[PDB]
DNA sequence: TGCATCCGTGAGTCGAGGGTAATAAAAAAACATCATGGGTTGAGTGTGGTTATTGGGGCATAATCGATCTGTA
């Protein structure tokens, strides 16, 4: 009753959360220092960490 | 003296894949350096050339058979 079964979906979602934390670490500065009008969301995100 | 605190320890052969990745700026000048290309050394490998021959065949100069008409009891 005190032990829990963690299956593949759970660790997959945990790793995805880590990837999104990595993304936010750069988006926090990208929004603060970047352009306000011509900035498209595509060019300011990075798919390598996830 | 009692307290927390830190520091080593803890098997053995074996196999199969075996490597993955958060990010970043451009100019200019200045200099170093290798890369190729063309030209002297030079270093070969290449190729004919005269002169030492030693078996072989040869012509001389000798030699040992093979066949028939004149001399002796």
């Amino acid at each position: 009753g005190n032990r829990r079964i963690r299956s593949v979906g759970e660790m997959a979602e945990n790793q995805f959360r880590v990837g999104l934390v990595r993304v936010e670490r750069a988006v926090k500065e990208r929004l603060s220092l970047g352009d306000l009008d011509t900035l498209m969301p595509q060019d300011m995100i990075n798919a390598k960490p996830i």
